[PDB]
């Protein structure tokens, strides 16, 4: 990651949540509304986070706002779905900067202290982010 830093963010569902996860382990997750390998990819995350495989294991999903049409695309999108993991906006672009994202999708293991254990580029399944719980 660019800098040092660890972020305080406001979930699309209102709840207070920072990257990386005080004292636990965060999987981050980078996405679009309309990219088409994170829409097959989005009810992997679903399917996942309603399993609940880990406690010590923070989900956080951000969504690339500022690469929709507009934010209440995403809000829409998000009701419509029933997406109900943590979404973030990345309204000012600082993470995908921090975490110099070019590709779409992607996501990272990180542990406590924010460090990058595993990187994924590409599509995930439900299977390979409870394998990266354990």
């Amino acid at each position: 990651p660019a800098v040092p830093a660890v972020f305080l963010m406001k979930t699309i569902e209102g709840e207070d949540i920072s990257i990386p996860n005080k004292g636990q382990k965060t999987i981050l997750h980078f996405w679009t509304s309309w990219c088409p390998p994170c829409k097959k990819e989005l009810p992997q995350f679903q399917s996942f986070y309603d399993a609940h495989p880990s406690d010590s294991v923070k989900l956080v999903t951000v969504n690339l706002v500022n690469s929709e049409q507009n934010q209440q695309v995403v809000e829409d999108f998000i009701k419509a779905n029933k997406l109900t993991f943590p979404i973030v906006l990345d309204s000012k672009g600082e993470l995908m900067k921090e975490y110099h994202i070019i590709t779409i999708p992607t996501s990272f293991l990180l542990n406590e202290k924010g460090e990058i254990e595993k990187t994924k580029i590409g599509p995930m399944t439900a299977e390979q982010l409870k394998e990266w719980t354990e």
